[PDB]
């Protein structure tokens, strides 16, 4: 036969790709759709979605790597999958994660992705240079060097770049401290992760279900919890704070 569905839209975004398809033959009666992808460098397609929706959000894909997508459909009362759409190639976009420049208390590396708490006074949180955390991304930090821990230490993500506070342990923010404590809108939760040392990584994965599901992983343990935001979620900031010198954090 001939293909009853084609890919209509590909939305390339920093944290993934949205694929949308449309029926190009009104006379076909669709029950289910089947979406596959592969890296353009790879031989083999894999199913990512089988269901009756006409769009699917593809997450957790290597950024600025080309992927190829194809879709087909089942229906008309039969069980054979239709022929495939023409394939379409897409990639996630590139929005680099970088620290703010010129914030007193922190010195950055050349590519502005490594931040060191120096010997100067600091007024609070070192934020990302802009809100470049997009839900769907895995945001990874690595501790390069350590200093003395302090309860105001934090690494996290938040809705706004707010001045004044000493840490991200505050409303409309999620973060971990250097003792492994996890804070949601400024309230610590019971489950802890292992305290960070040099070489430790911390990852944040955030998915929407105003209410987000957050996974934080560090030192091969993870916590998963709900994060309630008081307004609609857009791109987020990330940030860190360290009271004492010597803490050095790389963001990927």
């Amino acid at each position: 036969s001939r293909p009853p569905v084609q890919i209509e839209e590909l939305i390339e975004k920093p944290g993934g790709i949205i694929v949308r398809w449309c029926k190009v033959d009104d006379d076909f009666t669709a029950q289910d759709y089947r979406l596959q992808f592969r890296k353009c460098t790879a031989n083999h397609f894999e199913d990512v979605y089988v269901g009756s929706e006409t769009e699917f959000i593809v997450l957790h894909i290597d950024p600025n790597v080309d992927y190829q997508f194809r879709v087909c459909a089942r229906g008309d009362g039969r069980q054979e999958w239709s022929p495939w759409s023409v394939p379409q190639t897409g990639h996630s976009t590139l929005v680099p994660h970088e620290w703010t420049t010129g914030f007193e208390g922190y010195s950055l590396s050349s590519r502005r992705n490594i931040a060191l708490r120096n010997d100067a006074e600091s007024s609070g949180v070192l934020y990302s240079s802009a809100p470049t955390y997009f839900c769907g991304q895995t945001l990874t930090f690595r501790v390069e060097t350590v200093g003395q821990p302090d309860r105001r230490d934090s690494i996290g993500v938040c809705a706004e770049r707010q001045n004044g506070y000493e840490s991200l342990q505050r409303d409309q923010a999620v973060c971990i401290s250097t003792n492994g404590a996890v804070f949601v809108n400024g309230k610590e939760m019971t489950n802890q992760l292992p305290a960070v040392t040099s070489g430790s990584t911390v990852t944040f994965d955030i998915e929407a279900v105003a209410k987000l599901r957050v996974t934080i992983s560090s030192n091969n343990r993870e916590v998963v919890f709900d994060w309630l935001l008081e307004q609609a979620c857009g791109p987020l900031y990330f940030g860190c704070s360290f009271f004492y010198p010597g803490w050095k954090v790389l963001v990927f």
